[PDB]
């Protein structure tokens, strides 16, 4: 419905015509932060207990290393995409993994240079996007060829920057930094509109995390045909977590025979209609 992510925001600056040193990063998995580099204390470090009870040192120097690498790859993008030139400079990239369900995977990088795209690089298929803007591909076609000879870029050295993050994805999960964040919904039934040999029957999910969930009826075992039914955006209930519902119309008497399936987070469950 909505696959796994890691995201990784990058940056590097330079306020008076020369690069500061380090770099700022964020690291966020599944839409939640859980990284940030200290670019003083030169460490990368969680962003809660969350992330700080769950991840050890050995998560936190490997990140930092790699984040380090990424860092001095970027500043010396910048150092370039200026020629001296002076006054403010930026250069952002947004990395992203993701895994989806069918367990394929995607990958792309982003590079924003003063607030503004000019390179997208699809890290699966390694073909790059420039925005059809002058000054964009300017930028694009400098940096690329920058990267290509005294090579700071390298190979599909990039094919393996995807299966970096996909492997930190995947190990991220596992330590559960991300499944503490469950929270199964609260299920609810409700008979509406009762009326000329018709009632109609409401199932509410709310209160849950992530936002992936199904819910359909079923008449004695069956899934009702996808339009018998109406179900509801799948709304920010509350503080967090989600809701939505499904609903369809029965005749008076067979409440027996519908029930509510669901399923959320590999959790399936069955409500009926009440009594």
């Amino acid at each position: 419905m909505e696959p796994h992510s890691l995201r990784y925001n990058l940056m590097v600056l330079s306020q008076d015509g020369s690069v500061q040193s380090g770099f700022l990063a964020e690291g966020h998995l599944d839409g939640q932060p859980f990284l940030r580099y200290d670019r003083q204390k030169r460490r990368a470090k969680p962003q809660g207990q969350w992330a700080e009870d769950v991840l050890g040192a050995e998560t936190w120097d490997t990140e930092t290393e790699d984040l380090t690498e990424n860092g001095q790859d970027l500043r010396r993008t910048l150092t370039h995409i200026k020629d001296q030139k002076g006054g403010l400079h930026s250069l952002q990239e947004i990395r992203v993994c993701e895994i989806h369900e069918d367990s394929s995977t995607r990958g792309s990088r982003h590079f924003y240079y003063n607030g503004e795209l000019f390179l997208s690089q699809n890290l699966e298929t390694q073909e790059s996007t420039v925005p059809q803007s002058s000054r964009a591909q300017t930028l694009a076609m400098n940096v690329t060829n920058f990267w290509k000879e005294d090579a700071m870029k390298t190979k599909t050295h990039y094919r393996a920057m995807q299966a970096d993050c996909l492997q930190k994805l995947q190990r991220y999960l596992k330590s559960g930094v991300a499944i503490r964040r469950t929270v199964p919904p609260m299920v609810n039934v409700t008979c509406s509109e009762v009326s000329e040999g018709n009632i109609t029957v409401t199932c509410r999910a709310s209160s849950f995390y992530p936002r992936n969930i199904t819910l359909t009826w079923r008449q004695d075992g069956v899934s009702l045909s996808h339009n018998t039914q109406q179900w509801g955006d799948v709304l920010p209930d509350g503080n967090g977590t989600y809701q939505t519902w499904v609903a369809t119309r029965i005749r008076q008497g067979e409440e027996q025979r519908f029930t509510c399936y669901m399923e959320h987070s590999g959790n399936h469950g069955t409500h009926p209609v009440p009594s």
